[PDB]
């Protein structure tokens, strides 16, 4: 007999769920920098208030360099202007002082000026932090010169790396929660993710790029990340694990009838997991179980 205090469950068929937890590194992403390289070759001035750790909006200083050859090309051009000259002819003396590196803006001020552009302070495109951002007084600078970069931080990437047969289960970013050690967040969004194809051979894993999502600011490189990510199985009968019991090689449970009457059904379990466990063998589709509930022989 089983007097009344149930409760129930019902076999039903799914996958299992695997939770798993690796550690990742948080990086500034590449392409979301600013290089600011110079056109034409030219001697520093100036230099600013910087240190190569700083913040920057716009660039709105960093440096100017007061360049040769351009200025010859202006007093040519100066002088053509002066005596009588073809306007076309003018035109593309100007074309060519374009092409050198002319910025057209200035280009434009010293036809309003006719007065020798000569200095330029350059300012740095993004609003940002500076990777790299130490010459300084008077150099020559040539070609198109690194002036240095500019890092920015609306994305960021944590990076975890995987087993290739785990990281082949992956598919969708919902099976991916991430948290931190210093400063855990309301929490933190994944904005994109990608596995980089490249087989840590040091190890037999892949590397997932994961893009976090830095609007607000409160992301660093090298400070520490767990990606606990979840996965997957092919499906199975699933019970909901208490309902289950052995305690030797007697393994298994009661099956309702909807009689209210019960019965002893011999079962296989294969893994046991997170709260349920999966059957190998044992039960069908839709039968009853319960999972809650004591009666007496
Ligand atoms: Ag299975």
């Amino acid at each position: 007999t089983q007097n009344l205090g149930v409760k129930t469950a019902t076999v039903t068929r799914g996958p299992l769920t695997f939770a798993q937890s690796f550690p990742a590194n948080v990086s500034y992403n590449e392409y979301q920098y600013a290089i600011v390289q110079a056109r034409a070759a030219g001697f520093i001035d100036k230099v600013y208030p910087l240190t190569v750790g700083d913040k920057v909006q716009k660039g709105t200083p960093l440096l100017d360099l007061t360049i040769p050859d351009w200025v010859e090309a202006q007093s040519e051009y100066l002088l053509l202007r002066e005596t009588g000259g073809t306007a076309t002819q003018t035109e593309g003396i100007l074309e060519r002082l374009r092409l050198a590196g002319m910025p057209e803006a200035d280009i434009r001020r010293l036809i309003a000026t006719q007065k020798i552009q000569t200095r330029f302070t350059l300012k740095a495109p993004i609003d940002g932090v500076i990777t790299a951002f130490d010459l300084r007084a008077g150099m020559n600078i040539a070609k198109d010169n690194v002036v240095a970069k500019i890092q920015g931080m609306d994305p960021v990437w944590v990076t975890a790396a995987i087993p290739e047969s785990i990281a082949w289960l992956v598919k969708d970013a919902s099976q991916f929660t991430l948290t931190v050690p210093a400063r855990p967040d309301k929490t933190l969004t994944i904005r994109k993710w990608t596995l980089l194809p490249g087989v840590d051979a040091a190890t037999r894993t892949l590397q997932l790029r994961l893009e976090v999502d830095n609007a607000d600011e409160a992301l660093k490189p090298g400070m520490n990340a767990w990606l606990q990510l979840n996965t997957a199985s092919e499906p199975m009968l699933l019970i909901p694990s208490q309902a289950l019991i052995d305690t030797g090689s007697e393994q298994r449970v009661i099956t309702v009838d909807a009689d209210g009457r019960f019965v002893p059904k011999r079962v296989a379990v294969f893994q046991a997991s997170q709260g349920v466990t999966a059957l190998r063998s044992g039960l069908a589709e839709g039968e009853k179980v319960v999972s809650s509930g004591l009666f007496l022989i």
